[PDB]
This record gives structure tokens, sequence and C-alpha cells, in this order.
């Protein structure tokens, strides 16, 4: 029964922080940038959904247009990351800075130069960029013109973008991921998931589930083609998938509940099966037939999938879910979840379950036997900044400490292969679900309110010093 | 929502029945046969354990000595199997008929001739033998002389036996399995599991768990060496493992219960991980270190394991288990199970859970992506034979029908790759746990009582006609 206190994480462990371009950069039309799917989502709340508009509508507030102005302020924000001691910085390359409309024959030089400048600023401070190519910010032109990822043509458009980035940043970036949280669209009834993952805005009469699987198929093919392409450009690239890991528990030991939870996880994680094993699960191929989807899946696609399996599994962890049998062995995330009575929840309703992260790490390890990278984890919570500009975020420290304890057990005791750990929203940024600044994740407070007002000044929260010390001690004190 | 009624199992499906040599043959010293570990186990009950004696003790009744005399009666019993329409017959080759003491330099010809005669009788009736090499009947001399599978020397002794069988029956047997229910010894406190799997009779002061893992290691190495050897002798052999598949559910959605059940299944099924993936799970290698086992595991062993992974997973299914968190993340099967309040149980306390078999089939498929073969399934129950020699075993038909429904769903809807299905104890035989005849599994009633008395006549139960019709219709009517 030996303590984990005093034992560090492995040597070479990548501590850092994670963001996405559209949530912090602002500068949404600077440098020739095109309009993205993030730029058409208005401000919402936990109770009122963001509105998805047909382009920019006069008079409406779009939080992603200016965000926190990291497009201009990155030198000073990176200084703060370096003060905390980050080894890496996980962000996205904005697709619309490189291919503003998506279907150009040549990339945008000003966009490429922006990321050279950003990555150089990181590297000058000893911080390695870790890059996600698709992160909920595809060109709105591809949505309007082609129907988004309904259209097979997007595979090549994505690959044109991937190729440019892999070549330009060949000597600057080692770790890449293809499609952020590709499996959010498991909830095929979620307008937000469908737009962010796939550029799908529902058309009357369409079969939502059918089109989700078609789009996901093309994305999986594009990912596999990109893994092969990237390795041709630089064989030392590590190219991963990115899975939203919300584990799903059975409510009870009733056999039907246990089978329903197994199918729920098969449904939410088939994307990982394809990314890692290179083949579709047969239950799901059988579903396509029994639901009469008639998907466009070719022999060439299947060959690409098998040849383009990933090097590691990047994943996010925030929460777990629970299900009971509904009477039909098919999981519909919009309707089939029940609240877990054993755990508490955040103010946005997200269940707090650190033990579930140890479960999840074992689940991925035993299924796939690949290295993992925790590329998002965090607690969205209200902060109050005091008169003397302090932020006493003990609630956020507690959440992160509790999750790190379970991660540390999974690494030291269970022997999970973990590349690194990057908390989400390390500088306060625009929330995805709601567009709120008030749902704060950061170690660094940004003085911007939900209505966009404020000085935009940055202040260190108490969690900044906490995480700085975790990094300095390589997690040794966590117990 | 299409019915499965009217849809058959796949073409080429192997229906049959399963037994083990020591449970039905009798003739325990005929033809030069040596004393086995089955021949030193006395009669018990659900409440009173079988006694394991040091060799044969005068005056005690050993049910396996004469069993049901299939050693002499096989021609007439096989006629009954052929009348039911079996495609295959799953049995073991008695290790002690081939190598009576285990360490001989040459095999026993009379033993080899017995299996030529038995297999020829099957094949003359169009029934293919399916053979398990080790099935709870190893030579007692190896236990006494070497300490059973505590001793590395048993690897070669097992391989001498395997080689002889593979060569002799090269043109008669396609499907082989190495070690029956290799994972029963997960319960390292079970005297029965330790003797039957591993030839281990506890010595005072020994660390039971440590020695279980050592023995299992040598058995896994022997299995992997045998897969390679068999394929050299006949590349068309299909050589499988044999896992006792009791799935383990969490009692509730409490995160600690879910993690404990995950570890319980990792513990009970690491054997499958080794047989299929070719490597130990890291959590378990870490356990060996933290429990200070100092196991004898060499680089050569690990190389053999990786090169000798199996062609298919043979498994038994009878029941499921449930667990709740005990406060320590280590599963001890003798103490850590709780009864599942959602299901009923047999008269020997075995939980009835057909849905769990669909769960299990998905669990193996998604973890390993190998074909499966259900080589045991059945209900041990009291039968009453009427005055007119009928046996109205509707309880047994019901159990088997309910399990076949779930199997059929797993094959037709979930797309699991299933080679065949062989109910256990197809002719009434001596129970393993207790040595009782009264715990009956068969389609064919044998008139022998728990004390060995009776005529030994065979009678068709109602389930015989039921299963004959399942085979004739290739399972099409099951709904
Ligand atoms: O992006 C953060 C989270 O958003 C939720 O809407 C999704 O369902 C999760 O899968 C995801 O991890
Ligand atoms: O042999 C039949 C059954 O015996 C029980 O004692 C074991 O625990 C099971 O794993 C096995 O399937």
């Amino acid at each position: 029964a030996m303590t984990i206190k005093g034992r560090a994480f492995p040597e070479g462990f990548l501590w850092g922080g994670a963001v996405a371009a559209h949530q912090l950069e602002g500068g949404y039309k600077e440098g020739g940038k095109g309009l993205s799917t993030a730029d058409i989502m208005t401000l919402g709340t936990n109770e009122r959904p963001r509105e998805i508009t047909d382009g920019v509508v006069a008079g409406k507030y779009y939080p992603n247009h200016q965000a926190i102005d990291f497009y201009h302020r990155y030198p000073e924000d990176i200084e703060l990351f370096a003060e905390m001691g980050f080894k890496c910085f996980r962000t996205s390359i904005a697709w619309t800075r490189i291919f503003p409309n998506g279907d150009e024959s040549e990339p945008n030089e000003a966009g490429l130069q922006f990321y050279d400048d950003l990555f150089d600023e990181c590297l000058k401070n000893g911080i390695q960029p870790v890059v996600t190519l698709a992160h909920f910010e595809m060109p709105y032109h591809l949505v309007k013109q082609y129907g988004g990822w309904r259209n097979r043509k997007l595979i090549q458009f994505y690959l044109n973008f991937a190729k440019v980035c892999f070549e330009r940043y060949r000597d600057k970036v080692t770790y890449w991921m293809t499609f952020n949280e590709i499996n959010n669209q498991t909830n095929f009834e979620s307008d937000g998931a469908m737009l962010t993952d796939s550029g799908i805005i529902h058309q009357p009469g369409e079969n939502r589930e059918r089109w989700m699987y078609q789009a996901a198929h093309y994305e999986l093919v594009a990912s596999a083609a990109a893994v092969q392409l990237g390795h041709q450009i630089n064989p030392d690239f590590q190219i991963g998938c990115m899975i939203a890991m919300c584990p799903i528990y059975p409510l009870t030991a009733a056999p039907a509940d246990v089978l329903f939870a197994q199918r729920a996880m098969q449904t939410r994680f088939y994307f990982a099966d394809v990314h890692c094993n290179g083949t579709y699960p047969q239950w799901l191929r059988n579903r396509f037939e029994s639901e009469h989807f008639n998907l466009d899946i070719t022999a060439e696609d299947l060959k690409i999938l098998q040849a383009g399996t990933v090097d590691y599994i990047g994943f996010s962890y925030y929460m777990s879910f629970t299900v009971k049998d509904t009477g039909k062995l098919a999981y519909n995330e919009e309707h089939d979840l029940v609240k877990n009575p054993y755990v508490k929840a955040s103010d946005w309703g997200w269940q707090v379950d650190p033990v579930g992260l140890r479960y999840a790490m074992n689940w991925f390890t035993d299924r796939y036997h690949l290295p993992l990278f925790i590329v998002e984890n965090g607690l969205g919570a209200i902060d109050k900044k005091t008169a003397d500009n302090q932020i006493h975020d003990d609630y956020r420290i507690d959440y992160l400490t509790d999750h790190l304890r379970q991660i540390k057990l999974a690494v030291l005791e269970d022997g999970v292969d973990l590349i690194g750990y990057t908390p989400w929203g390390c500088i306060d940024l625009v929330a995805a679900s709601t567009g709120q600044m008030s749902k704060r994740y950061g170690f660094i407070y940004v003085d911007e309110n939900d209505d966009g007002s404020g000085s935009l000044k940055r202040y260190k929260k108490d969690s900044f010093t906490w995480f700085q010390h975790v990094i300095a001690t390589n997690g040794a004190e966590i117990e």
C-alpha cells in the first residue's frame, strides 16, 4: 500500500495548457481570414442556446469575433505561460486563416505567417506547440456551397489544408491531431455538435442520424489520409485522434442496463475504433443496413482507413454519464441519459467524476494499446475578482487536483502510457457551448464580461501558482 | 425492428455437444492409463466440498473412476449424438491415457488407439471431434514429483503431449484448444480451481496468489508454444484458448463500483489478453512488482507469448457476477462477489443471465477481434424420470432457448463471428464442482445415482428432441 506522494510523473512528461484559435484569437477578419462556423454563433446561456445565423447579422453580438484578442496579445500571454512553466501549448491552426473559403488552390500567406510568428514566440520560450487541424472553425463557405461534410469533396479540401500546415511547420510541431472531439456528433440531434464537428445545419426532412454517419465517415477517411500524408512529410510527426471521453455507466447491475451502457459506449466511441483499429465495428455496419442508410462507403475508403490509424489518442475529460435501459438497444444521447446520483455537478450541469478518468484511461489502454494524451480537462466556474485583483479559485484547484490524483494512479499503478496533460482554457476564453466569458476555466483571469465589455487585462488566479508548482515538482506532491 | 424468427444462423455453423474425458469415460486404469488429478477427488455436495486425497484411499467413492462408462459405451452414445444431428463433438484427450506419469519419453500406444477408435466412430457418423488438450485431468505424478505447474519443467512435458496428439490426429481434428477454463484460478483461494487448472495443492505458508500467477504464466507460455507447434504440424489447424466467461457487473453507477468491476474483469480475463494480444497488461506487471512476487518470467517466455497468440476464443458461459467497491482496487473472487438482485439462480446457486452472454460476446469481439466458439453452456438441474422413462425437462429447454436467443441476436444483429455452439454435458455426466450425477446437464439421461448405483441405461429427455429440431432448422425458429 505505498503512497504516491513523493513520486513524480515520468521524465519527459508534457505539461501545458490548451485552447482553440476561434475561442481566444479574435481578429476574425484580420490578415485575410475567412468567415468560419464559429463566427456565426451568437451569445447564449446555460438555458438559452447560441443562435446559428446565416452569416453575420447586423446588431447581434458574436463573442468569437474579438474573443480576448490573443491575435494581438499573444506575446504577453505566452510570457505568462512561460512563467507557469508550460512545456507545450495546445492550440488549433485556424482553417479560415489558411484557406479562407476552403476551396482555394493556394494558401493564404498572411495566415501562415501568423502561425510562424505564434509558434516562434512559443519556441523562443521553450514551449512546443501541439496542433489540432480541425477545431470547430471550418470555412462557412464550405458549409454554404457544398453542404459541409455531407459532401465527399471536403476530404480533399481538408487534405489541401493539412498538407500546407504539415510542410510549413515541419520543424516546429511534433504532435498533431486531425479532428477535435470528432465524436461530439454522437448526439446527432445537437445543432451545435453537428455544426462544429461537421458543418451540418439541418435541412427539413433530412435524417439527422444518417447524415451524421456519412459526414463522420468522410472525416474519418480524411483523418486516415492525413496521418499517411503527414508521415510522408515528416516521419517523426506523432499524429493523433481527438476523442471526447465521457464514459457511460449502467445505472444498476440489471443485465439490460449493463448491455445498454455497453452499446452506449460502442456508439459514442466507434470513432476511436476506426481511428485506432482501422475498421468499422460490425454491429455498426449492420446498423447502417438495418436503418437503411445507404451510405457512400467505398473499398478505397476502407483501404485508406486501415492504412491511416493514429499514433496516439488525444482526449478530453470533463465528466461521466449514466444510462438505464430504455427498451431499445440503440443509444440516443439527447434523450437517454440519467443524472448519476452519486456525484455532484458544475453550475452548467457537468458531472464531477475524477475516478471516471482512471476508468477511461484503462478503457482506452485495454482496447487499443496506444499512448494517450490528455489534451483537455477543467472546471468551468464563476470567478469573483477582488478589489485587489485576486481570484481565490480554490474550487478549480480542487477539481484539477482530484483529477490529477486519478491520472497519477493510472500512470504509476495501472501503467497507462501518458504523453502529457494540458488543462483546458488555461487563459480565460469564450466558452463553446454558450459563448460566455463567465464560464471560466483559466489559470489567468481575463477582464471581459459576457457582453464583451471590460479592459481585457490579464490577472493571475490562485490556480496559476498552484499549477506552476505542479509543473516544477513534476506532479510529485499530488497524493 | 425486424424479427429474428425465420432467419437462420450462418451456413457452416458447428452445432454439437461438449464433455471432458474424466467426467464421462470411466475406465480410469484401462489401457495403461495413469492416475490423474480427477481420480483423487471424492463425492461432495453443494454444501460439502469434494475431498482431494493423496492418491486413491481405500473405501472412498471416486465418481470419476467409472463415471458413466463411455470408455466402453461410446459407440451407442455416439449413435444418439448422430440422431440429434451433431456436427461436432467437443471432448478432451485424457493426458494420462497418453503420458500416464507425464514425464515419459514415449507415448502410450493403447491410449492413442483409444482416441483413434473414438474419433473414427465420430467421423463415420459425420461428427468432427473438437479437442481440448488440458481439461482438469493432468497426471498426478507431475503434481507429486514436480509440484505441478509451479515447475517450469511442465512446459516441455505438456508440449511432448501436445506434439504426439497433433501428429497422431492431424487428419481427424481441425479445432483444438490448449487449456480448459484457464482462468478459473482467478480464484486463487479455491482448492478446486488450483488443482484442476494447475496441479497445485496448497503447502503451508505459500502465497496462494503468487503461485497462481507463476503457474498461469507457465501455462500461457506452454499454450503459445503449442499454437506454434501445432501450426507447424498442420497449418490448417485452428488452435484456440478456452476462457470461463463470467462477466462482472458493477452494482451501481457509483464511480468506485464501476472502476472496481473494470478491475475485476481485467483480473479474471488477463489470461485472454495474453492469449490474444500476446502481452501482459501493464497494470498486472505492476501488481507483480508491488506485491513482491518475483516471478520467473524471462525474455524468451515473452517472445514465445507474442508469437503464439490464438486463432479463436473458445469459451464457456453459465452465469454472470456482480461486485461493489470494497475499498481496495484488487479483486478477490472468493470474497468480493455480491448476488445480483435482478436475476434468479439455479439450485447450485449459479445466476441465470442470458443477456450477459450477448454482453460477453460483444466484450470479446471489441477487445480482440477474433472468432469465438461457445464450447460450454447449460443448466445443471434435478431431473425426475417418470415411470414410462420420460424426462420432462422444460426448465433446461427454457434456459438453453433463452441463451440461444441472445446468441442469435449477437450473431445476426451485432455481427459477432461465431464458429459454433456446444451445450455442456450433452449426455449426463459427473459434475466437476461436486462429483454428483444429480446435477444433470444432459439431453440424454443416464440412470446412475449420486452413490454410483443404477443400470447406467440411457434415455432421451424432452430436450433431446428440442435440440435435434434446433439443429435441423439451423436455429431459424428461435425468436
Ligand atoms: O466540448 C466539450 C464537451 O461538449 C459537450 O457538448 C460534448 O457532448 C462533450 O462530448 C464535449 O467534451
Ligand atoms: O467449470 C464451470 C465453472 O466452475 C466455476 O467454479 C468457475 O468459477 C467458473 O469459472 C467455471 O465456468
